């Protein structure tokens, strides 16, 4: 099972 | 024993070729168990394993939206990386991912990691305690601060402390029959010429199950010497090899010690020709 | 940023002239993914090869799988091309039934 919720990205 | 779950993302750029490739396993601790692949026709998360199978349509549905969710993120976080590093718009980045959850013979959670890497370096971390970072450069600590402004981590760790842990459960209560099993090494002995005064002793051990495994040569007693990656048989099964370059007249010295999970007792290998 | 590849050829089962067996090409540790391998037969290609998907080991460096189905006999010789990014010419590694 994945990871389910709220993917966040990397900012820079 | 202990038991474990890892997922491994991969998302390689690729400019003027169209979309970046995204490929997607995930493994049961020594058992591939499902796969993804942006280049394929399929486009849907495909089965890897027997016990695997067995399962109904909502869940394949859930887990192809997800892996489909990952992968937008991923192509996202290629392109901020490449803006914020003054680098050209011809060449090929790489960006990894990796995250599981342990659990002990008690099947009871035991320890989590969640990396993240960019072009083979490491770029951000989840500390052992799974409330910290662990930035590496000045891009990965505005980073750090823009999580710890959402408390990303409070969100991460839910996850694997609970359903990590209850899908682990449920997979090894299911293949049972393939996931618990431990395979006794079958060793042997080989013996090269070199030369007219030297020789090559080699010790084997193959067709074994889990791939963790330790072999030392002892002259007499004393320890020490190539070795060689554990090796894929390709079925489910693994090798490996250790030699140990030796003066010719002194055979009869030397011993090779195999320690496997699977076996009760130490065993021992002597040059018996 | 970028490591070269480390080649093993070898069989599954211990090989025996006239059965039937698999040959395998494990290649490890090298970044990034792009590689290009193939298994050779009396120098000349083999086209019903496949391979595993693409993982990573701890350190972040990729390895693959390339395998296929023969049969061992006593005039035939075996090997595996590979030809990476951080090679300057390919690298041809033999089959020797003991490795």
């Amino acid at each position: 099972g994945l990871y389910d919720g709220r993917e966040h990205s990397v900012g820079c």
